[PDB]
């Protein structure tokens, strides 16, 4: 169980220098942008919560859209989605640890990586190409990109 302590908004791009985007309602893209004001880039709201004992647990919510980030089983396999949610006060079961990541900083570098939580081993991650949906990887940073730099 996690208890929620405050929120605070960051910019996000990868180690590449790609944002993202909210292609549609469910799926995030990651892309360089330089495009007219039908491309809004995506800030995060990211919700830090304070563990049990079972650390920088945190949820990603997309910045005025209300939606946050969250991992499931889909099929067989691992996958990153958005889902509506409000803001969650209490994580306290087995289903909504899916919406918590573990924020990894390297401090000296300033880079980041996100760890899930309800998938330990699994961390969101982007395509070396552009304009490819945002997913997890239990491969971080192996032919794909899982290092990001967020400013306050």
């Amino acid at each position: 169980a996690f208890r929620y302590t405050r929120s605070q908004s960051f910019d996000i791009f990868d180690i590449n220098q790609k944002c993202f985007v909210l292609e549609s309602p469910t799926q995030l893209v990651a892309l360089h942008l330089q495009g007219p004001s039908s491309s809004q880039k995506v800030r995060l709201n990211i919700a830090l919560y304070r563990p049990r004992g079972p650390q920088m647990p945190v949820a990603l919510g997309i910045k005025g859209y209300k939606l946050y980030m969250s991992c499931v089983m889909s099929g067989t396999e691992p996958t990153l989605q958005l889902e509506e949610a409000d803001v969650m006060r209490d994580i306290d079961s087995v289903e909504l640890t899916r919406f918590i990541f573990y924020r990894l900083d390297s401090p000296t570098e300033g880079t980041t990586r996100f760890e899930s939580a309800a998938f330990p081993g699994w961390f969101i991650c982007t395509s070396l190409q552009p304009r490819q949906p945002v997913g997890i990887t239990n491969q971080p940073d192996q032919v794909n990109i899982a290092t990001f730099k967020l400013s306050g």
